[PDB]
């Protein structure tokens, strides 16, 4: 069981 | 006072690792979904593939055994649990969802193991393919959304 | 011949109770942390949740209080205290840790009450999060690694 | 001879410490559990020897006010049987006037596990109030 994380962006400007 | 037992577990014997993360101090880092800059109002579907924190490419699952094993891979549904960006400062909020294949088609349905499989020597890459709906209602505020999605390569 | 006096108490009148749990003999079974298979030297911080015994999710504590009470959860290091998983047959260590967290930081550290809210009428999880370090040393012995942490509902 | 710490002088009784359950409704699922606390320093009763080869000492419980380890309720007859064990999973009993061995080295503090234990209760909802017992604990060579 190898779990990590995975970050998600998004940059709502122009 | 209530005290229970909690078995801990590990079998080491012949296991499977998966390539492509940095360990951010206790919790592996997988990667990140991109979905770049945009406006308020988005008229096409923003899409972003995921890209491995270690080496910038797809994540690269491989096992060490010698025999094919079959390996599990199950995505949940980020901080709020619905999979939803959040922006930094305000409460906005912008639904995505992660596919699996490049069609957007075989979704990674929350807590599910998707399968897999892997040969004897070889990267079998996780393809953690990011989709967001069109936005063509409200244009959310400006700003940074983010979230973290928790990828589980189970067995 | 020194004998003395233990004051036994109990007090019955609106308490809180820990779901999740199954009754092994007369020790209550919290769950699991199946941190699953693995080689002798992973690379990859090996990560996975406990799994309740009764239910297979997260324990679910819930309060029969009828306003909110704060209730505190303590876990301790293991059978040897310092949070090892033993080897059955072998002498062979793994040091691991329990973190509250979904990210590894909020750490339950040893015979600490980290504090916990609950509503009336709801199941507030008691998410116990597994992690173990980078082993890129020596290759532990084959086998399978045990430890049982007694987990402390208190309040 | 051999000297038990963790205790106060309660008048002219030791007092070892308390079992404290905590609060609880009526009807209880899970298991009751706490773990005896010392009178003195809040953590196990620690009993060391004053020899300086290893003494074997033992340790014996009795059963309570009423001989058959039920707490009672303060006001009411109500009645809550437990027991209690020596070991961390609740499996190694301390049988009611029996001498449960221990070892001890010169120059250490050897704890005396008292594990507490209450069966769940899924039947009858006993009365409101404070239950209490006290269990005569009897470190014997």
């Amino acid at each position: 069981a190898v779990t990590g994380q995975v970050d998600v962006k998004l940059n709502i400007s122009t």
